[PDB]
């Protein structure tokens, strides 16, 4: 009936990286398309995520798609 946003453009600090499980816990800035406010979640790390070198305490940009719970990361770099 509209559009439905898929792809979700976000910004953030990372706060906990988790390689065995695949989890990225981020603290995002508000998100206007969604109207969410600043919130900590957990991001999924799949094989078709365009990783870029971050660590704990880096400023962020990353893009993720919602599949049910889960907020699958299309990719993420350290931003400005
Ligand atoms: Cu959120």
């Amino acid at each position: 009936m509209e559009a439905q946003p898929q792809v979700i453009s976000a910004t953030g600090v990372v706060k906990g990286i988790d390689l065995e499980s695949k989890k990225i816990t981020i603290h995002h800035d508000p998100i206007a398309a969604v109207n969410a406010p600043e919130m900590t979640m957990r991001f999924t790390i799949t094989p078709q995520t365009k990783m870029s070198e971050i660590k704990t305490g880096d400023k962020v940009a990353f893009n993720f798609v919602q599949q049910g719970n889960l907020s699958l990361l299309q990719d993420i770099k350290v931003s400005q």
